[PDB]
């Protein structure tokens, strides 16, 4: 067999953090 | 001879952003 | 043998951070 292929692609990023704290 | 293996997993990505600001109050 | 396929892509990133105070 031959040898592995490329790395896969960057994963996407984060989803947003939560709301800040109130002012 | 056959293919290979897959390739190795990708990088986790960048976190994400900060939140929305949070409640006038 | 030839390469094999691209690897899996990433994970997604972790969550954000909280937001900023509010106003």
């Amino acid at each position: 067999p031959g040898p592995p292929g490329p790395p896969g692609e960057k994963g996407e990023r984060g989803y947003p953090g939560p709301p800040g704290p109130p002012g």
